[PDB]
């Protein structure tokens, strides 16, 4: 069979296949409450009707300030785990695993009243400038990701991901650029990943399942993080058990970034192979062919499919078509798939 | 502008543009109370989504001994009312109409128990022989009919098709080759017709909105009916006030049929330009260049799509981008579609 | 086996498949001599070597002020005789049947020096105003049809369209708008007809093989030609041993044409039915769906292939995949097809 | 603009595009002298019609006896000129640049009458032996590749490539699976790749323009060569003057491949890289996205295709669309295209 619809094994979690639903926030939480709303409901649900190995829930905000856009999802709240425990429910009855962002927008996000970083300096000239973490204001946020990676727990999640790329707060601690600190969580490498090898490990008092963390390779600047800098963090990582590591990149800062099909795949395959670590490639993935040759080609072990699902939720079905092989339909399309 | 994506007034109701979503039973009310389910919501919200004008609801029955299956929706309880109300409420949130098919399968019923038709006749050698509907049975079933279509009112829906086809409950009584009854629902053409008749003016009394009508156009057997038939249907249907007849064929009893892409073209043309009734065409129609010539060579009013929906839920998108021309996509995917 | 690659006897012809590549021309006889080059060779072969059922050639005119451009293809000569004679044999070696368009631009030609038509009537604005011809003139045209088919079978087409037109030479007698003639060829419907008449009659004392004749179906003009006329010549048509008509429209004078997929269909079937004539679809069908529902349904015989050709020369190959059906493949592509 | 449309310059030429006609036996020289056939013209210059950047020939035997097949193209000599040199031109006319792939089958020409080999080895249990090429025969047969690219050069070749692949007769001399030699020509890797390096020396003699070379890089099978010892040979290439190398793989002798989508594009990247050398890619590619991503992460400079281009001799202009870019049309299919 294709290895693109081969099951793969993470700690105690099978994927039927190696197809997964990228994050994609969907500022759908109209009440601003971060609760979760029929549209979401049925934006996820139909990509598990459509076979989708993995589902990765949208950015969930750990903290109210660390929240993108007062219309993201959260899970900063107990309140938050009454819905959540129904859309993995749900999701998990159509054949799917699912998984959740875990989240903090750091200096961008965009909601009123003082926002947080490393260090005082502001994404762009359209933005604020953000706060900087007290050491403790640290602490506590490290506490947060620990406190809802609980509430994933218990509202069923099979995959926990730490959002630490998009220049969002834990990508902010680890590039140079916007880490400016002169305490324990800057200067050195691993000072700069201090933040992330605590909420690291944190995490996994509370959460034994499979742990992702989404990483931007490159910051794409001079001064900035490259690949060799991420290789770096991917062997700490390994260390401390993290599962997989899903290869984005940029957004720190404006940057001229060369977009293309599979532009991101080279970070996937090269921490794959330097730091023996299990990667997701993403970036401009649309058909199954190329999905099943990253895979082939051993550059990466699960493909991450974003704005192509939002064009077709059943990329599933059409990939295994492109790739001339057939793949079990939800029982109740099976006169038509 | 493409005239698939052009609207269309019916009564009160403008649909943004030509696709409906053919009814389609999904054989999911688990439960076996003909209530909605969390599969049922993701699986029509996400068509609404994926911008189809018009969601027509799969087969409901209007008396629990009336449904295909033990796990078809039904409508004959106001227990019904409240999850069709939050359903039309969902769908019509996302930009589309919906509508709701009424239905009673007649001897095609597969349950336990005595099931119902005009004359004792099973449906094949595999079936349970019916039990012919005493006179006072056929006046309850058309109260029925009345009964769920007010129960669609409250629910919000925006139309009401009647199922008179696939050799269920309905059909049975307009063919000769199912009906041999020798009282006033049986014989004559009027008095075969005599239970539909009935059906649309009780319905009328309770709805006013959109009124469609789902009839098997032919037979496709020797002294059953055809076209003709039909057209001499339509024309009284439309001095009863039915909208559109959507226009399918067969299941009445086993019979050799052509299949082919537009194989009941011909039956919503001919029915559109000798009854001067507004039609819809369905049947093996996968693309929007079909559709488009369908619409312009004037066969037909409205675009059902089944099967192709159930492949490709974003069908419209699909068929705009066959079209070469624009449609608006749902806010929340406007950077993929 | 789907109709699309149904077999189809036209008197002594018998085509593999529905499909004909529409006659297009190529502007490419550099020499400004009608004869072919190897762009004409491997344009026209490739789509025999792609399973094409029948190959038209473009229009090559029967007398050089006939000729659209100066670049046109020509069958004027006996020097074209050797050319064609290489060409048809080298398309049905491929396995495809090949025709070949005669025609005369009339008052469209695009040349240096008097150029021709019924009456003195302009195309347009940006036209030359043409000669009328003198009946000397006519009777020589029309054998110069007679001597071009002539030259068409000792070259060895399988079969002969007559271009009566898109605006051209023939069109312009046929049509009450361009021809004001005060003699035998103007007036009445049979006065108009006139010209064809006798180019149909000459042509069949030289050649007993299929014979097409393409038509514009109506001048979508006030006081022009419409359908109804189309019939009453195609009824004429079939007298005279006409096998079939080939129905496009328009261009005899600038018009607003609705232009949509399938556009000239209703065309083709309203003759093939009316005048019991073996009919040819074509204009915007561009799938093999398309084509097999205008097959099924009857509304022609033929299924004309135009710009989708230029786009996808093994469009047989690629109808065949869309109806998912198998059909053979050229030898020398066994392991790709 | 998109890389895979973006010229690139080697040597003395410029391709306008970088896609390649992959060289592909046409097995069609029926007459069994090696020369061009009606077929062959069209084949090829439908693709340059096609807009393929470079079409690249089918293996062209050096020698009769060097043929696969007795229907295989050849140009040892001087009577094949002709042909050639009218299909250069016409290619070229077209808008496409062409080189030729000059062959000698070996082991595994499928002729009556001995067969040559650098070892008396059959290539398996249905082949015959082949006859130990005397030191002398092997320094014959590099003259017969010297004439060749002579004649190659005559005929108006744009590029001229070696096929050292597909376990050929060159393939079987660097190889110690099928080289068991004692002599000059056999031994150390230097001694197994000096038929190679004297052929390109010799052929650089009588041609100064771009220069190909195809190579089987891993013989998939204990013993036999792999990736590192190619990455050896490009180096000594390159050394020479060798341009490209073109990768493929396998043939040698029957082994296991695992055949995906781009399964060979492991092999161009890391001879790119480790031997600094352009390198073309092949394979399973089929479509423009695949196409773009190898190109835009450095994994070769040319794409070639092979069986898509048979499916597709207009692949250039679908890839183009699938990649959401516009390229140049052939003049004649503006109205298409
Ligand atoms: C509407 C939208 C919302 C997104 N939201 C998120 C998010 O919450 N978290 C994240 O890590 N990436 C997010 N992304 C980035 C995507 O997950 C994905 O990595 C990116 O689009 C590249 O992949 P693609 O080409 O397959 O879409 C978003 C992208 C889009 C188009
Ligand atoms: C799984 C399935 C369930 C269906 N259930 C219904 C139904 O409840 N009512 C109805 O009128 N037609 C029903 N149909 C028939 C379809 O609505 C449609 O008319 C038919 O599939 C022809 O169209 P298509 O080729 O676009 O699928 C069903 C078809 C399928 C494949
Ligand atoms: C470049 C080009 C040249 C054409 N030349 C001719 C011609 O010589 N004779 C003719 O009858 N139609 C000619 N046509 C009209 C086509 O045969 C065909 O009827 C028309 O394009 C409608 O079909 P289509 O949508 O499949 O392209 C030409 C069309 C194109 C695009
Ligand atoms: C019919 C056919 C003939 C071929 N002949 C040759 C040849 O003469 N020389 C060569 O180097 N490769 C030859 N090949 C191998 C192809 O060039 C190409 O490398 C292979 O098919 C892998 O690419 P693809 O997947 O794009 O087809 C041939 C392949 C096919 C299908």
């Amino acid at each position: 069979a294709r290895k693109l619809f081969t099951p793969i094994t993470i700690k105690d979690m099978t994927l039927k296949n190696r197809i997964v639903m990228s994050p994609m926030c969907m500022y759908s939480s109209h009440e601003k409450d971060g609760k979760l709303t029929p549209f979401h409901m049925a934006h996820y649900i139909s990509r598990a009707i459509g076979q989708v190995g993995l589902i990765i829930v949208e950015a969930s905000a750990v903290n109210p300030q660390g929240r993108i856009t007062d219309q993201d999802l959260g899970i900063w709240s107990d309140e938050h785990i009454e819905g959540f425990a129904k859309l993995t429910e749900q999701v998990k009855e159509q054949g799917s695993k699912i998984g959740i962002q875990l989240a903090h927008a750091g200096r961008k996000a965009e909601l009123e009243g003082d926002i947080f970083a490393p260090s005082a300096i502001a994404f762009d000239e359209q933005s604020a400038t953000p706060v900087e973490m007290s050491a403790e204001k640290v602490k506590e946020t490290v506490q947060e990701f620990k406190q809802a990676a609980a509430r994933a727990k218990e509202a069923g999640f099979d995959v926990i991901e730490i959002h630490a790329a998009h220049g969002y707060l834990i990508h902010e601690f680890l590039s140079p650029l916007s880490n400016h600190r002169t305490d324990e969580y800057g200067g050195s490498p691993e000072n700069r990943y201090r933040f992330l090898r605590e909420i690291i490990d944190e995490v996994k008092q509370v959460w034994d399942g499979p742990l992702f963390v989404r990483v931007s390779a490159s910051d794409y600047t001079d001064k900035g993080l490259d690949i060799a800098d991420h290789i770096g963090f991917a062997k700490w990582m390994k260390e401390q058990g993290v599962d997989l590591i899903d290869c984005s990149s940029g957004a720190l800062v404006h940057a001229d970034i060369n977009v293309f099909p599979g532009y991101q795949v080279s970070f996937a395959e090269k921490i794959r192979e330097q730091a023996d670590m299990a990667t997701g490639a993403v970036g401009m993935i649309t058909d199954g062919s190329m999905a099943e040759e990253i895979l082939q080609n051993g550059r990466a072990d699960l493909i991450f499919i974003g704005r192509e699902l939002l064009r077709d939720p059943f990329f599933a079905r059409t990939a295994a078509k492109q790739l001339n092989t057939e793949i079990p339909a939800p029982v109740q399309y099976e006169r038509g798939w």
